[PDB]
């Protein structure tokens, strides 16, 4: 659901700053990860793809070939409150987008294209949060 997705996003995004230098991602491109979900934020930069790899690797969410690791992704999603309701659909959506961009060999560029596809499909399928819902989770700390 969009609510589970807010919890996932709020945790995943904590690794943004530690990943920023290696990925070449300027604060001008994305200052806080929560803004990935703004209707207004265009998911396009190669460097955002690189950052996504960095952040994913922190939790083993990529396989050997820099595609999602389905079982690690399932376990991660299920580590959040009510995660079981989102896990199946989220892995199926990401994997469907990966297949559409399988001819992109550049890992950073492929990952940002897949990220943009996933964002559009999460909206169509009703699992895309609003930035406010993501903030609400960050603001409980
Ligand atoms: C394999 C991606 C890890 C993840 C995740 C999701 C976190 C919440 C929103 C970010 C979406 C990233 C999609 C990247 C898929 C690239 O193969
Ligand atoms: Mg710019
Ligand atoms: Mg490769």
């Amino acid at each position: 659901t969009a609510e589970v997705m807010s919890h996932v996003t709020a945790h995943f995004g904590k690794t943004l700053e530690e990943c920023r230098e290696e990925s070449g991602l300027s604060v001008d491109i994305l200052d806080e990860f929560k803004h990935f979900w703004s209707d207004d934020f265009d998911v396009v930069h190669r460097e955002l793809g690189c950052a996504i790899i960095c952040m994913s690797n922190k939790f083993s969410l990529m396989d050997d070939d820099v595609r999602m690791h389905h079982v690690n992704m399932d376990e991660y999603i299920k580590s959040f409150p009510n995660g079981q309701v989102l896990a199946e659909k989220m892995v199926k959506l990401i994997h469907n987008c990966e297949k559409q961009f399988d001819t992109e060999t550049d890992d950073c560029t492929r990952v940002v294209k897949v990220a943009a596809c996933f964002k559009e499909d999460s909206r169509k399928e009703g699992i895309a949060p609003e930035v406010a819902m993501v903030e609400a989770v960050i603001e409980k700390y």
